[PDB]
């Protein structure tokens, strides 16, 4: 049998850098999730991501982590255990999310990214499969989590206590889909490019897919180019039409400045505005509330 310190027991694989299991503290009768790496690996990025989330601390929204050490042949994170994904409940919705869903939504993760930054760290991995609701049944299945910081980095250098220097020739991080304009075009990601990558996502729940899914190319760089061209490509006006606040939202963070804070005030409050517009209530009845949820357990 497969343990992690004196207390967690490894159970079944529930999904795929490593593989997720599910787990029980059997100290406490409680389940929870074990990200698994192999102690074998080439580019280890288990103990990073352990690093981070001790960054961020105890935050709303934030996976607790409960041990870090070795499980056989492996490398072993224990985490808080998890729902299902934004990606997974969107399939559950037939493709596409209401306005008063993805508002929620988008008020909850613009603070989820305030929160990481106010923590001198930038996320870079934004998809809706690193969004997840919490466990079906228990009392955060309301609150969307950010999951999976193996891609984050520091852009408050310790060292310097300065924010990081501008610079070109990275390499692309993240998701193609969902990845702002200047990621594809090479630059170091910062504050702005978190808020660009999740407006992608904002549009991507409300039309059901974005203008430049499904582009190939021979090479995957070359995938990536012509994706970029067809955002760069894609006027605001047309990609947001019907959703006049999330044109101004992307026109807002595509114009913000390497070094510049974002203010988050400002994008919260052109969402709530709408919603109070709307005739809303945050009473957090998303579209996927009364269908069957998926769960690890
Ligand atoms: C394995 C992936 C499909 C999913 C979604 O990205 N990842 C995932 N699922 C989690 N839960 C999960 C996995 C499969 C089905 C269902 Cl319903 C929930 C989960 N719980 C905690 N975390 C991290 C904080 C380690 C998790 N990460």
């Amino acid at each position: 049998v497969l343990m992690v310190g004196p207390n967690f027991r490894v159970g079944k694989k529930i999904g795929c850098f490593g593989e997720l299991r599910l787990g029980k503290n059997l100290y406490t009768n409680e389940y929870v999730a074990i990200k698994l790496e192999p102690m074998k690996s080439r580019a280890p990025q288990l103990h990073l991501e352990y690093r981070f989330y001790k960054q961020l601390g105890s935050g709303d929204g934030i996976p607790q982590v409960y041990y870090f050490g070795p499980c056989g042949k492996y490398n072993a994170m224990v985490l808080e255990l998890l729902g299902p994904s934004l990606e997974d409940l969107f399939d559950l919705c037939d493709r596409t999310f209401s306005l008063k869903t993805v508002l929620m939504i988008a008020i909850q993760l613009i603070s989820r990214m305030e929160y990481v930054h106010s923590k001198n760290l930038i996320y870079r991995d934004v998809k809706p499969e690193n969004f997840l609701i919490g466990r079906p049944g228990n009392k955060t299945q309301q609150v969307i989590h950010i999951i999976d910081f193996a891609l984050a980095k520091e852009y408050i250098d310790p060292e310097t206590k300065k924010h990081i220097p501008y610079r070109e020739h990275k390499s692309l991080t993240g998701t193609a889909r969902y990845m702002s304009i200047n990621t594809h075009l090479g630059k170091e990601q910062s504050r702005r490019d978190d808020l660009e990558a999740l407006g992608h996502m904002f549009m991507y729940f409300l039309r059901g897919s974005l203008p430049w899914q499904g582009l190939k190319a021979d090479t995957l760089k070359e995938r990536y180019q012509k994706i970029g061209d067809t955002k760069r490509a894609t006027p605001i006006e047309v990609l947001c039409e019907n959703f006049p606040e999330m044109a101004t939202y992307l026109r807002y963070v595509r114009r913000l400045d390497f070094f510049e804070k974002p203010d988050y005030d400002y994008l919260r409050k052109l969402f709530t505005d709408l919603f109070d517009r709307k005739g809303y209530m945050f009473d957090y009845e998303y579209d996927w509330i009364g269908k069957q949820l998926p769960t690890p357990v």
